[PDB]
């Protein structure tokens, strides 16, 4: 989508995976979906170093609105959970130099049972969001037919533009259509959306992450070519800092999402996040690679019988990123190979930096053998710069 | 096995899961299987508070011996990796008030390719181990037929007794025979072994733990009745502190192994263990419940459609232990029920202590509703004492 936005994958926080549709603010004041949740996450992003790293979006997901539109047919937030309205929430977030994202559903109902954005409501809702000061909109697709979606998604892109307010547009259209051609036309998506959810919702478990990793890389031929500045593939939220991932697994998700040029939308409680989880999510070099200006999504290039997978992502400044991933469940594994074997130019030399450890290799020749030790369900990630 | 040993499930450290058959001491001085590994783990157990809690066994697993017996037909440790011999290692461990465990295989070869204990070598090997000062022996079953195992396992029990040295005897016999009756006779196992590996080796992943949990509880009817002081079911090593389990998952394994009256044999690097992992493994109340004098293995009593499972273990002093386990992957879950609904006596009251948080409930009436909040892949564990 050529609206000057999302020239790099969107970075921020999104409520869904971690908080879901919790409306029990009486017993879960901090974990329930309310204006307070977003204001506090905004303070967290603004105060704990996240903002400086690039994390700027504070996104509201499903279950924020009243169970019905007002009499005028407009969407309104839940009165008890959002007593100051959305515009006020936006100002608050804006005052911190952050941006506010909201959620809607192209259909009769949102997946959670809240007011849906039917075709006759698209222009009005887009208008309502802009007036509130919204900066990003995720449009879900429950309760709408393929025909209705084919009309509605492009229609909402036009409506958003008409408001004159630049709004990042995240589309779930592909996921509802199976995520693959011919049913999905990624060329069209690139023209109308800034990013799109291609596949299943991420759940809080390592197997969920693996399921997403495997679907995207198995189908990379029909997905990788359509990602770029202004239009990204979205494998869903980062679940680092939550309940299901071990330390190694957490680093694995961050590394693989970076290879995929995926949005870095955290869905975790920033008020209780652990130091190790924070350290992973705040890795500057990792973020630099994810945010690379060229926006060329990487690919899996090797699947060893040793249960080791290798990924490569081409970058700006003639650089590259490599991820060595172990799916073994026995012990740290010694993977030995050479850049030449991985496909790099002959007779060259590279300065290599281990993204997580910081260790550097001054001048690795492409013909030289090297060994990396990868832990179970973990990765070793390299940033490579050619010497001249 | 009535040898006065293992009146409570064995507690200690075992090398296998974490270190496997690593013999590359040149590049992995600390992680390779050598006398140094065991001496250092012994120092760890003796110095970091483990010994006082009950952890006393330091067990050697596969890959410790020379590739062949000496000329006299006796087992000898690998010369380079165990330069001071086993007896010296035992003395060292003994000097710390700990005990040394060793590994052997009833067959032509150990699963790792090391010298096996064939039938004609049983008496000699049992003799060799006693002389070295061995305190525990795990007898694997690779490369032996069912007929040979039926003869060898009982035969080794007799050989060990004859040495006059009390030796905990861990038998893998059932695992090789499928772990279920009629092929396996757990009454016989109770007579000849102190503990037995009934099922598959644990690997470093949550799915491995779940696979073990599900097999044991699905088949609890033919397993639970045969566990007791002196003879236990062994679901394998604790992998808390390693690469594949998240924090919640780690607590889940500890809690479920405690419900199963399982041996608490840690297989992790005690030199680098995290504070949180250490805190889980050193939980005194948890250990007290695992070590309960009655030795009555618990059972799964409920499988909700909410993906919540409930476990109960009867204890001494008319007490009980309950585990509420969530296999959901969405968010913390509120499980509401009553002790009456769980099956407890009517019109009674209990003092309840949350094993992990320490929070206490003074006098919970069996008829009163209560709610516990369980995190994804996590547990809530209670210790209950009746009031009078
Ligand atoms: C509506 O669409 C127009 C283009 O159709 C957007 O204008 C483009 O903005 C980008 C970045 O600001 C420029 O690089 C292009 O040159 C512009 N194109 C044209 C035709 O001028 C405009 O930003 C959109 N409006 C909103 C609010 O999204
Ligand atoms: C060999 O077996 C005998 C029993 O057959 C063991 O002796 C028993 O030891 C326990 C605990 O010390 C006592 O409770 C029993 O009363 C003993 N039984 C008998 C018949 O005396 C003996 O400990 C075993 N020897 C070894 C080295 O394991
Ligand atoms: C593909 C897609 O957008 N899925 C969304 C999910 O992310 C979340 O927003 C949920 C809220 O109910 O609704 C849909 O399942
Ligand atoms: C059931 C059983 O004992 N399995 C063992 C395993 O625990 C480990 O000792 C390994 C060493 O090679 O051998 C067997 O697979
Ligand atoms: C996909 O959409 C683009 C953009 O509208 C269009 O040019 C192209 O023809 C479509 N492809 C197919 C197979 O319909
Ligand atoms: C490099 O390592 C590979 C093993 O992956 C080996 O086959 C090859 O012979 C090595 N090359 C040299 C020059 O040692
Ligand atoms: C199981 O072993 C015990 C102990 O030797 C024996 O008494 C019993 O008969 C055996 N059960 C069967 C079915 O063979
Ligand atoms: C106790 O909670 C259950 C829900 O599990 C509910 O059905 C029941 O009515 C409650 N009992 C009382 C007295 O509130």
């Amino acid at each position: 989508l050529e609206n000057g936005l999302a020239r790099t994958p969107p970075m921020g926080w999104l409520a869904w995976e971690r908080f879901r549709c919790n409306v029990n603010c009486r017993e879960d004041p901090r974990q329930c979906i309310s204006e307070m949740l977003f204001m506090e996450m905004a303070d967290r992003i603004a105060e704990d170093g996240w903002r400086e790293l690039g994390y700027k979006y504070i996104n509201i997901d499903d279950c924020w609105a009243a169970k019905q539109r007002d009499a005028e047919g407009r969407l309104v937030p839940d009165p008890e959970r959002f007593p100051r309205g959305i515009k006020a929430l936006a100002d608050y977030v804006h005052a911190r130099g952050l941006k506010l994202g909201i959620y809607g559903d192209l259909g009769r109902l949102t997946c959670g049972g809240y007011p849906g954005t039917t075709l006759d409501r698209v222009e009005q809702d887009a208008q309502t969001f802009a007036e509130w000061g919204v900066d990003m909109l995720k449009l879900d697709g429950c309760y709408s037919s393929g025909k209705e979606q084919a009309q509605g998604y492009p229609q909402m892109a036009r409506a958003l533009n008409a408001t004159g307010r630049p709004i990042v547009y995240s589309c779930s259209w592909p996921a509802y259509q199976g995520g693959l051609p011919p049913k999905v036309n990624y060329t069209l998506l690139g023209e109308i959306c800034n990013l799109w959810r291609n596949y299943d919702d991420i759940q809080d478990s390592w197997d969920s992450v693996l399921s997403i990793v495997d679907w995207f890389f198995t189908n990379q031929d029909v997905l990788q070519p359509f990602a770029g500045p202004g239009h990204w593939n979205d494998p869903d939220m980062l679940i680092i800092g939550n309940f299901g991932l071990s330390y190694e697994q957490s680093r694995s998700q961050m590394a693989l999402w970076t290879i995929m040029a995926a949005p870095l939308l955290m869905s975790t409680d920033l008020r209780t996040i652990s130091p190790s989880a924070k350290k992973i999510l705040q890795n500057r070099l990792m973020i630099q690679i994810n945010q690379d200006p060229l926006g060329i999504q990487g690919r899996r290039i090797i699947k060893e019988g040793s249960h080791i997978e290798v990924f490569l992502r081409p970058l700006s400044q003639a650089a590259s990123a490599l991820v060595f991933f172990s799916r073994r469940t026995d012990m740290p594994f010694r993977y030995t190979t050479s850049l030449a074997k991985l496909g790099f130019p002959m007779g060259a030399a590279y300065e290599v930096q281990d993204v997580y450890s910081g260790k550097i290799i001054s001048g690795l020749k492409t013909g030289d053998n090297f060994t990396v030790i990868i832990n179970p369900s973990g990765v070793v990630m390299w940033y490579l710069c050619p010497k001249a």
